[PDB]
Parts: structure tokens; C-alpha cells; sequence
């Protein structure tokens, strides 16, 4: 898998103002906001700075498997690209495989993860290898010892049609939800160095496992 090409998208911005509300296209015919702050955790740790800690250890995993990455945005302390943009940059590296980072804030009981898809398919690519990407994902997050969501999506899977980075991929791409932050177990985990890695050696499993079907 060395060579291959793999876009991370650490979830949200560092920093936000009034022009994340800015209209940007779905990929489906209408429009949403350019961003969203994104959500934390009761202590307040933020979602965006836990998208881009475990995007950081994923990309050097990756790294040191040969494998070339690029992160859409640089930083943690200013604004980033719009979520069309995102998808944007992604597609003009036609990577071998697109993966988005985030957490979830859903009701306090509910923890684990749920794998994002594109569906219904807009093109080739997402009524095939993405899925077979998603499953994948699915399998590795779930052998590594992450529990599959159970309060959202179904099986650690989920279809959608609301997103923008998900709809306007050309590439196999999928967006990862990897917990619940307002889950007090799933906080423990993304709050920790240690957390952050195994969220990372996971990833880093589907990712392999994916590109390995290349
Ligand atoms: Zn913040
Ligand atoms: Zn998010």
C-alpha cells in the first residue's frame, strides 16, 4: 500500500466567525453552512481539537507505512476550508481512499461509533468501493475494541445524504464518527493521549485494509 494516496479530514475548524454561515453547495441540489463549531465534551474538550489530535497520530501512522497523506487543514487556532472545499481538495488528489474524523453529541447513554456514507450513490465510486470502505472501517474499529454505536445509525453503519463531504467525493471516501463525547466512557478515550492512539490504530487498520483491496 506504499505510494498510495489517503486524504484526512480532521473534522470542524480551530477557530470560527460570522462566515461559517456562508452558503456552500450539499452536492445534492442545495445548500448549508460552510462549517459548524462542532461539539465537546462536558469538561469541554472540544470536538475540533480531538479531530485533529487523532487526525495528527493517524497521518503519522500512515506516514510510516509509505503511504502519502494530506490533511485538509493545518492548524487548530484559525479557520479552515468550508466542507464543499474539504471534498474539493480531496478530489483533486483522486486519493485512494478519503477519511473524514468526528465526534458525536448525542443523549449521555449512548456511546461508540457509527461509519458515514454516501447514500443514495451520486456516482460509481460511492455505490461501491466506498461502501466496501465503510464496512471495512467497520470491521477494523470494532476488532480493535471500539463498540459500535448503539443509539445511531445501524450495525456502526450509517447512509447519508446530508453530507457535503460525503456527496461531492469522486473518491472512496467515508466520514467517521468515532463516539459519543457527551458519553462519559467515550470522553475517558478522546480526553487521553492513550485514547486518541487506539482511535488512531484503528483507523489506521481500516484505512490498511482498504487500500490493501487496491
Ligand atoms: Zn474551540
Ligand atoms: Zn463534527
Amino acid at each position: 500500500i506504499a505510494g498510495m494516496v489517503v486524504f484526512i479530514d480532521p473534522g470542524h475548524n480551530g477557530a470560527n466567525d460570522a462566515s461559517i454561515g456562508r452558503q456552500v453547495p450539499t452536492g445534492r441540489g442545495g445548500t448549508k453552512n460552510c462549517q459548524a463549531s462542532g461539539t465537546s465534551t462536558n469538561s469541554g474538550y472540544p470536538e475540533h481539537t480531538f479531530t485533529w489530535e487523532t487526525g495528527l497520530r493517524l497521518r503519522a501512522a500512515l506516514n510510516a507505512l509509505g503511504v502519502r497523506t494530506a490533511l485538509s487543514r493545518g492548524n487548530d487556532n484559525a479557520l479552515g476550508p468550508c466542507v464543499d472545499e474539504r471534498a474539493n481538495m480531496a478530489n483533486a488528489l483522486r486519493p485512494n481512499a478519503i477519511v473524514s474524523l468526528h465526534a458525536d453529541g448525542g443523549p449521555a447513554s449512548g456511546r461508540g461509533f457509527h461509519v458515514n456514507y454516501s447514500a443514495p450513490p451520486l456516482n460509481a465510486i460511492q455505490a461501491g468501493p466506498s461502501v466496501q470502505f465503510a464496512r471495512i472501517m467497520r470491521d477494523q474499529l470494532q476488532a480493535s475494541g471500539i463498540p459500535k454505536a448503539n443509539y445511531i445509525g445501524q450495525d456502526g453503519l450509517y447512509g447519508r445524504s446530508d453530507l457535503a463531504g460525503l456527496n461531492l467525493a469522486q473518491y472512496p471516501s467515508i466520514l467517521v464518527e468515532l463516539g459519543n463525547m457527551k458519553n462519559p466512557a467515550d470522553s475517558a478515550l478522546m480526553e487521553s493521549a492513550e485514547g486518541r492512539q487506539k482511535y488512531a490504530n484503528a483507523l489506521v487498520r481500516g484505512v490498511a485494509g482498504f487500500l490493501a483491496t487496491q
